[PDB]
This record gives structure tokens, C-alpha cells and sequence, in this order.
């Protein structure tokens, strides 16, 4: 017995843990209802330490902040998007506001002034001060917030277009992105809880290419199949998976989107 | 917004044996003796949420202090004192403090790796070693060990053990402590981060006279040291070659994610505390 930081179930082991596109509707029953019950016993205990920081120095309470890591295309977004959900249904904590972090990409007007076409969802590609700002703004307990948003169909940012943060007990924060850390300050350090969602890498780029193509109808995923090869797998090998480990939980995904395996974070 | 809090000596002052070199006795219950009650209001805090993974997983843990900073800034005292108040609780006493050096190659391995001119450097460590002991620290083993260090000898003291016996509070100071990577870090285990800064140019003062008073008053003192002027020459190039980088590359970038920073003015004194409230 040599001990490791981490402790792993499969679906049978943390399904046990229960008090009592098209969203698989089992999963949530057996694994994310027991995963949202899991982070509403840690937002009130986060509340108390905060509120120790506070007694110190001598006004509803601060902002839960969630991280959500991965790839593209192994599906952050709905899972995040479900979280909201459930988390939302506590009523001793409503109000969880959901925040991708695509809309900080610069626009792809500005990408090309300083050539990061080909490195778009790399750390350059993204607007960090401006991210953080907003981020620490939400958790400062602003009465409110604003944050831009991204096109997937128009394939870049949409002017003007403006998601408001109005000071909720809980955040979500989706991207690529996310769990990075670096000389500045950062994102990752503001986060009180953190989800990779993983998968197999030459996997994943089939559910790309299918994310891609159901969203030329035939060998144009040719050129979907290359922006993965030079844009979306680079960025994961360097920039996202290193965080894997610094994340609070992870769940991986197998195949065909089943999440077998989960590797949770203790210490 | 921003995530700091700033204070001068004045403000944070407001909020409320041993020996080494020597510790100023005024700054202990103006900037520590007040420190020390913060940590303490976080440590029973942190004991809770612990506490909430566990109730969830259906059946206390160690609090982990990093103390990060350039050397001969002040980390050692800086640790040395904070374990001093921290045990004074009994509401949690055993403070334990364990130096990241003793985790150094011994310089025989950084000699065959080609790593003595980067000595200090994140590289010449055992991070595996470090961690599966800090690790094992906080999982709650009945006990640990950990190696030592000479500075005196100018390296490690073969086969010296430092046990660590399921204390309630560790201090784990170091020169690379607060650092992030590929791998899972000691830094991702901490529970209250310190770092004690001061200015570059600055700092360089206090090492010259960290050597210099180490090799000479005590060191010169059993003999059993190779000049007693201009051979500060030899310290303040150690300086230009391995302290001062080292510093800019891989420890400055770390102070952000401390909880708590420290400048210390030209003459020790501490006069700026930001701290992260966020």
C-alpha cells in the first residue's frame, strides 16, 4: 500500500453512492445526480472558509465557482450544461449561471492582425486580463457582470452580443482553456472545483469529425480531419491534458460517449 | 475588483522561546502573531470541507503550509517562527517543518546529470521522492521520512532522517515548493501558500552577508572557507549565475498563487502584506 492523491470507481462503484445532441438520460441518475450532490456538500463547506477569511478581518454569500476542462468535441459543453441543471434544482443554492469561454477568443478579425489562425483555442488565441477580470468581477460579488459570446455556426464572435452575470451562488465556467496556469495570475487558481472530461485521443477525433459534419457532404471531412490533425489535437497533447492532473475530478468517456471510469480527487 | 487585499504594517497590525541569526521580537506580534490566527481560523475551516469528501464517500487530515520565496530572502526563520506560534493553539498543536533542500540530489548525481552550475533549479530535485512523501504526509501515515541537508557541508547528510510522525499542521518550506507542472505538484496539495519577497538588486545584499557569516562566524568555528574578502567576488557570482535566475524564471512566477505575500524592505523589515481573499 504505497497511497496515491487520487481514488478511481467504474459506472457500478460510484453509481452506489446515491442518497436515494441526445443527453443519455440513465447517466444522470447514476452519474452526475450523485456527482451534483458530491459539490453541494463543498460549496456550503468552501462558504464556511470564506466566511473564516472574513471573521478575520472583522453581502450575500461568495460565488462557487466550477471549472470545466477537455478537449473539443468530447462534450464539455452539455456536461456542464446538465450540471446547471441539477445543481439549480438544491433551492439552498439556486441560481447557477453557466459561462463558456469561447466568447473571450479575440475575434478572428484580430487573429489574423497577429497571425493565430492556424493556433485558434490555443492560450494566445484568448483574452486572458479580460477573462480574469470578468471572472474575479464574479466572485468579487458584483452585482452584476458581462460576458461575450461565441459563434460555432457563424464560426467566430458575435458583436454586441452580451451574456449577464447577475452575482449567482454558482458558476460554471466551460472551455478549452480553463485549467491552465501560468506567470499571471489566473482562472484556474480562482476555481473551487474542477471537471476534466477525458477521452481516447484517436478516438475523439471521431466524434470531431461527426461534431463536424452534423452541425461538401462527403470527403470534406478530409478537411475536418486536418484541422484536427493540426489545429485540436496539438493544444490538447500541449496545452490541455497536463492539467488533467490538477483537475478535482475526472470522467473518462469511452467510445461511444459511456463514462466508465472515474479518478476523484481526495486530497 | 482585484483578487489581492493590500496592507502596510499599520493596517494589518491593527487586525490582532528561540533563536536564528536574530528574529526581530517586535515583528512577531504586529505580523505573525496576527498571521498565525488567520491560519488557524482556516485550518479547523479546511478540516470541514475534508470532512464533507469524506461524509459524501460514506465511513483529522494534515494541513499542508508551502513557504515559498528566493533564498537568503528569509524563508527558513520566516517557517521556523510561524511553527513556534502555530503549536502555542492546542486546539492543534505538532507543527511540523520539513526543508525542501534534504530533497536536493546529492551533488555525486547532479555531478553525473551535469546540473551543479544549476543547482536549486527545479531540475535538481526529486520531485517523486518530495511528493510520494508529501503525499503520504496527508494521507495520514502513522509516520514519514524525510532527508537533510548541509549547508554547512554544502550538500546532503547521508543517511540523516528527519521523521515526520501524523502531525495536525506541516510547514514544508522551499526554494521550489509553490510550482506547477505536467506532473501532479506538492504545490497542488497545499491548503495556505506563503511567500517572502523582497527586491532583487536588494536581496543580493543579504546573500553576499547570508555567505560571508556562515562561512566565517560558525564555520570558521570547527574547521573540520577559502577567504575573508574579494572572495565575495566568488558569492556575488554565485549569485549572477544561479540564484538571481532561478529566481526570475521559476520562482517569481509562482507569487501570484501564493495565499499570503511578505515584502521585506532593504533592512529586513516587512513593510507590504498582500493577500489573497479570493
Amino acid at each position: 500500500s504505497e497511497p496515491s492523491p487520487y481514488v478511481e470507481f467504474d459506472r457500478r462503484q460510484w453509481r452506489a453512492l446515491r442518497m436515494s445532441e441526445q443527453i443519455d438520460l440513465l447517466e444522470v441518475e447514476e452519474v452526475y445526480l450523485p456527482l451534483a450532490r458530491l459539490i453541494h456538500l463543498q460549496v456550503a463547506a468552501r462558504q464556511r472558509l470564506f466566511a473564516a477569511t472574513a471573521e478575520f478581518l472583522g453581502d450575500r454569500p461568495v460565488p462557487f465557482i466550477i471549472g470545466v476542462a477537455g478537449s473539443v468535441a468530447v462534450g464539455k459543453s452539455t456536461t456542464a450544461r446538465v450540471l446547471q441543471a441539477l445543481l439549480a434544482r438544491w433551492d439552498h443554492h439556486p441560481r447557477v449561471d453557466l459561462v463558456t469561454t469561447d466568447g473571450f477568443l479575440y475575434p478572428n478579425a484580430e487573429l489574423q492582425r497577429r497571425n493565430l489562425m492556424h493556433r485558434k483555442g490555443f492560450p494566445e488565441s484568448y483574452n486572458r486580463r479580460a477573462l480574469m477580470r470578468f471572472v474575479t468581477s464574479v466572485k468579487s460579488g458584483s452585482d452584476y457582470a458581462c460576458a461575450p459570446v461565441y459563434s460555432h455556426l457563424h464560426y467566430d464572435i458575435i458583436p454586441g452580443a452580451e451574456q449577464v452575470v447577475r452575482h449567482p451562488d454558482i458558476l460554471i465556467l466551460e472551455g478549452l482553456n480553463v485549467l491552465q496556469t501560468g506567470p499571471t495570475l489566473m482562472v484556474s487558481d480562482l476555481f473551487d472545483f474542477s471537471l476534466y472530461v477525458d477521452a481516447r485521443i484517436e478516438d475523439i477525433e471521431q466524434w470531431y469529425v461527426s461534431r463536424f459534419l452534423a452541425m461538401s457532404d462527403s470527403q470534406a471531412v478530409v478537411a475536418a480531419r486536418e484541422i484536427w490533425r493540426t489545429i485540436n489535437r496539438p493544444n490538447l497533447v500541449e496545452n490541455i491534458l497536463p492539467t488533467r492532473p490538477r483537475a478535482t475530478l475526472v470522467l473518462r468517456k469511452d467510445a461511444d460517449h459511456s463514462i466508465n471510469r472515474l479518478r476523484l480527487r481526495k486530497l
